[PDB]
């Protein structure tokens, strides 16, 4: 798993603030727990089955927690316009520091 190569739309820097978000609110795994006080601190919290839909539209590898891969897989998404509006996932996309939409 090269990030680099598989995520070409985002820069280095990028990529690596991505990086920096996901070790900060973690074994290298985001769960459900974990994403609640991401969203929590972020200023935004979700319901328990908010929390569940975000882990789910990104969870290619059907463990309900969230690896470095899949984390980046929710800035795909938000870069590549699949995210809707107002959605858990967009509103982790926008309150990171990273901007993807342009
Ligand atoms: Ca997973």
């Amino acid at each position: 798993f090269n990030p680099y190569t598989e995520f070409k739309e985002f820069s280095r820097k990028q990529i690596k603030d991505m990086e920096k978000m996901f070790k900060q609110y973690d074994d290298g795994f985001i769960d459900l727990m974990a994403l609640k006080l991401m969203m929590e601190k972020l200023g935004a919290p979700q319901t328990h089955l908010g929390l569940k839909n975000m882990i789910k539209e990104v969870d290619e590898d059907f463990d309900s927690k969230l690896s470095f891969r899949e984390f980046l897989l929710i800035f795909r998404k938000a870069a590549a316009g699949e995210l809707q509006e107002d959605s858990g996932l967009c509103v982790l996309a926008r309150l990171s520091e990273i901007d993807v939409s342009s």
